[PDB]
């Protein structure tokens, strides 16, 4: 019954996590000190690193939660689960930043070329990492069974994190991507040959972000606390992990391969 769906989806999650390790390692290798004169390369490398950490963290979590969590595979297990959620949050924030950068590259092209700071991406990434680390430190300091545990404070932290994500990251990313789509459609499709590639890649990015990345967020930060019966909460959690791992493994294909002008 449910114990078969759980194990099969966990096996799928492990497989896509390992594929994500391979892909993100290749992307990291291909972006070292070079192929970064393009303003669209710092974000991709940072996203690859964050996705690699996130997929490694689920790989470890799935390996550890198989064997009994008696006394020694529990503290490290929760540590790397917190690491996984931190990396997931920073990856979602990086996706939002990438979409906003792509939108601004066409909404304000003169500013993007002759006025954007050469290191704007660098400190935006640094600020995103710092904010994600601070928020996840708050989350772990109020929700961990080891560090410091509470019910009301943990619920409040989860609620504020869910509000932040679902009211900043999803609206900003969706509006930026749809503004890019509409601007290209209503400004370039009429004059030149229709940019079919741009439309299809933008739609694929939005679709994969909406139906693959959010499930884990909407489960962990919302569906966890709402009173839901068991034997179905496991299914939601496992579907969320599989969708998020698929999204993180497909990010290198949809962001680096589509946009590999330099490596061509
Ligand atoms: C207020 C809470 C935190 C909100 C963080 C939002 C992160 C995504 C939006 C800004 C990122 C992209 C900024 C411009 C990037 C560029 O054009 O190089
Ligand atoms: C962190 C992201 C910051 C984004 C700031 C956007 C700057 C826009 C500046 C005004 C538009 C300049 C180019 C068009 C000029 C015009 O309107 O005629
Ligand atoms: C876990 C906390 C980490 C905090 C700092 C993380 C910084 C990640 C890397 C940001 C900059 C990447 C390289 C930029 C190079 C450049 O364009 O000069
Ligand atoms: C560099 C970014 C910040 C990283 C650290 C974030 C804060 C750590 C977690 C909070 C620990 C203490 C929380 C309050 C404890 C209490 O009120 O009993």
């Amino acid at each position: 019954t449910v114990h078969t769906a759980y194990l099969v989806l966990s096996s799928l999650a492990m497989f896509t996590c390992l594929c994500g390790m391979a892909g993100n390692s290749m992307v990291i290798w291909l972006l070292g000190f070079r192929m970064h004169r393009n303003p669209f390369c710092i974000y991709i490398l940072n996203l690859a690193a964050a996705d690699l950490l996130f997929l490694f963290s689920m790989a470890s979590t799935l390996s550890l939660e198989t064997q009994p969590l008696v006394n020694t595979t529990d503290k490290v297990h929760e540590l790397m689960k917190r690491l996984m959620y931190f990396a997931y949050t920073v990856g979602l924030s990086l996706l939002t930043a990438i979409s906003t950068q792509r939108c601004l590259s066409v909404l304000f092209p003169i500013w993007f070329k002759c006025h954007r700071p050469r290191h704007l991406s660098a400190w935006v990434c640094g600020l995103l990492w710092t904010l994600c680390l601070l928020m996840n430190g708050l989350t772990s300091s109020f929700c961990s069974k080891f560090l410091k545990f509470n019910e009301d404070r943990c619920f409040r932290v989860d609620m504020v994190q869910a509000a932040l994500i679902m009211g900043v990251l999803t609206p900003v990313m969706t509006l930026s991507s749809l503004t890019l789509f509409v601007w290209v459609r209503r400004s370039s499709q009429q004059w030149r040959r229709q940019p079919t590639r741009l439309f299809v890649v933008v739609l694929a990015s939005v679709l994969v972000f909406l139906i693959c990345s959010l499930p884990l967020s909407i489960y962990w930060f919302v569906l966890y606390w709402l009173s839901l019966p068991p034997e179905m909460q496991v299914l939601c959690f496992s579907l969320s992990r599989l969708s998020s791992s698929v999204s993180s493994s497909a990010n290198p294909v949809i962001y680096f391969l589509v946009g590999s002008r330099r490596s061509h």
